[PDB]
C-alpha cells in the first residue's frame, strides 16, 4: 500500500521499494535489493511503500549519511516509523556525544577478550553439531546448523536458559522480518517483559555473563540503571540471535551451489578468513536507517526534518562504483568493499565473534562434509526486512565423501 507522496518530494525520485517485500525477492533478496543500483535509478530515491520514505542507492551516499548524525539521527531508526519511534534500545537509538558511555559498556561484553575465552566452546560446538550431521547425509540447515550453533553460543555467553530460544527467536525474527502477528513495539515489549526479573537477580547476585555484566555495569563511572540495563540487554539479544544465523544460510547456500568455491578453501585453508570477508560483502544483509534531524539538502536533494531514510548497509557492497562485478563471488578480491557491520559510530561490535563463528563454520564444515548439494528440486526461498534471512536449506551430501575428524 502506497502512501501518498508530500508536497516536498519530488515526484521524478519516486521508486516504491518494499523493503519487507522487494519485487525481485525470489531471485535472491541481495538481487532484489540491487534493482536499486540499474542504470535508470537515481543515487537517492523516495518510496511510498511503509509509510514512505527515502532510500540511498549508492555506497558513498550511505558512508557519508552514516558519518553524519548531527543530521541523520539513530533515534528514530527503523521502518515504519511507529516501530522507529518505539525502538529505545541502547546504545543504537542514541547519538554522540551521548551514545558514547554506554557503548562502551556494550563493547566490553563481546569485544575480543570475550570471543577469546569463548573460543574453545565455539569450537566443540561446531565440531559438535557438524559430526553429528554427517554420517546422515542430509539436514535443514538453517534448524540443524544455523540457528543453533550461533544461538547457544549467545545464550551461553548470556548465561539465559537456551528452553527459553524458542520464544525469544520469535520475538527478534518479529522485529525483523515480521509475520503481521506483531508490530515491532509489541515485540520489543515482550522482549523487555523477559530481561526485566532476569536483570534484577543478576544485580542482586552478581555472576561474569553478559547480563550480569551490563546490569551492575558502570557507565561514565556511575550506576547503570535497571531501565538502561534491560534497553541494552534486549538489543544484545537481537544482535546475538539474528545477525549470524541468518548469514550463516546464505554462505553455506553459495557453498553448496559452488564446487570450484568450495575446493579453493579445501585446498588452501589459509584463505578461509579472506573467503569470509568476501562472503560478508556478497551476501550482506542488514538495513536499517536514520531520521532527519532538520532541513537538510544532500546531494541536491531536499530532505526534510521528520523525514525517515533508509541507509541499507546490504548495497554498499554490492555498489559496481565500489567493487568491480559485485556480484561475483571472488576469494581473492584485492580490495572487499563494504560496509556490512555498519559505519560510523554504530559500527557493530559483535563483528569479532560474527567472524570467529563464520571461519569456524567454514573450517569445520568443509573438513568434515566437503561435498554437499542442495536437495534435488527445492527451490531456496529468502526473506526481507531490516535484518534479510533465509527461510529453508535442505542440503544433502553422499556419506561416503565425508571424514570423521
Ligand atoms: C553477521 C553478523 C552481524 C552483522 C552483519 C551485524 C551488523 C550490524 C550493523 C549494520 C550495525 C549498525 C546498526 C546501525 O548503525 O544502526 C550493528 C550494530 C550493533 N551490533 Fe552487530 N551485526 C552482526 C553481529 C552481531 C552480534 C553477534 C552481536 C552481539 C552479540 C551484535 C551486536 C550489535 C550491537 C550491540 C550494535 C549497536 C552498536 C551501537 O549502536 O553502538 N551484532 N551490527
Ligand atoms: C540492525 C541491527 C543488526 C543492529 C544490531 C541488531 C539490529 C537488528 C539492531 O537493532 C541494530
Ligand atoms: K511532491
Ligand atoms: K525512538
Amino acid at each position: 500500500n502506497l502512501a501518498p507522496l508530500p508536497p516536498h518530494v519530488p515526484e521524478h525520485l519516486v521508486f516504491d521499494f518494499d523493503m519487507y517485500n522487494p519485487s525481485n525477492l525470489s531471485a535472491g533478496v541481495q538481487e532484489a535489493w540491487a534493482v536499486l543500483q540499474e542504470s535508470n535509478v537515481p543515487d537517492l530515491v523516495w518510496t511510498r511503500c511503509n509509510g514512505g520514505h527515502w532510500i540511498a542507492t549508492r555506497g558513498q551516499l550511505i558512508r557519508e549519511a552514516y558519518e553524519d548524525y548531527r543530521h541523520f539521527s539513530s533515534e528514530c531508526p527503523f521502518i515504519p516509523r511507529e516501530a522507529g519511534e518505539a525502538y529505545d534500545f541502547i546504545p543504537t537509538s542514541m547519538d554522540p556525544p551521548e551514545q558514547r558511555q554506554f557503548r562502551a559498556l556494550a563493547n566490553q561484553v563481546v569485544g575480543m577478550p570475550v570471543v577469546d575465552k569463548l573460543e574453545n566452546r565455539i569450537q566443540e560446538l561446531a565440531c559438535s553439531l557438524i559430526e553429528s550431521l554427517r554420517p546422515q547425509g542430509q539436514c535443514n540447515f538453517t534448524e540443524d546448523y544455523a540457528e543453533p550453533f550461533p544461538i547457544r553460543i549467545f545464550m551461553l555467553l548470556a548465561g539465559l536458559p537456551e528452553e527459553d530460544i524458542p520464544h525469544l527467536g520469535y520475538l527478534t525474527d518479529q522485529m525483523t522480518r515480521p509475520d503481521g502477528s506483531m508490530t515491532f513495539a509489541e515485540a520489543k515489549e515482550a522482549l523487555y517483559d523477559y530481561l526485566i526479573p532476569i536483570i534484577e537477580q543478576r544485580r542482586q547476585k552478581p555472576g561474569t555473563d553478559a547480563i550480569s555484566i551490563v546490569a551492575n555495569g558502570q557507565v561514565n563511572g556511575r550506576p547503570i540503571t535497571s531501565d538502561e540495563a534491560k534497553r541494552m540487554c534486549g538489543l544484545l539479544l537481537v544482535g546475538g540471535l539474528d545477525t549470524v544465523v541468518n548469514f550463516l544460510s546464505f554462505s553455506m547456500e553459495f557453498l553448496a551451489k559452488s564446487p570450484e568455491h568450495r575446493q579453493e578453501l579445501i585446498e588452501r585453508p589459509e584463505r578461509i578468513p579472506a573467503a569470509c570477508e568476501e562472503l560478508l560483502r556478497r551476501f550482506s544483509l542488514v538495513a536499517d536507517g536514520r531520521i532527519l534531524t532538520s532541513d537538510y539538502e544532500f546531494h541536491g536533494v531536499q530532505l526534510k526534518k521528520g523525514d525517515q531514510i533508509l541507509l541499507p548497509q546490504m548495497l554498499s557492497g554490492l555498489d559496481e562504483r565500489e567493487n568491480a562485478a559485485p556480484m561475483h563471488v571472488d576469494f581473492s578480491r584485492q580490495k572487499v568493499s563494504h560496509t556490512t557491520f555498519g559505519h560510523g559510530s554504530h559500527l557493530c561490535p559483535g563483528q569479532h565473534l560474527a567472524r570467529r563463528e563464520i571461519i569456524v563454520t567454514l573450517k569445520e564444515w568443509l573438513t568434515r562434509i566437503p561435498d554437499f548439494s542442495i536437495a534435488p528440486g527445492a527451490q531456496i526461498q529468502h526473506k526481507s526486512g531490516i535484518v534479510s534471512g533465509v527461510q529453508a536449506l535442505p542440503l544433502v551430501w553422499d556419506p561416503a565423501t565425508t571424514k570423521a575428524v
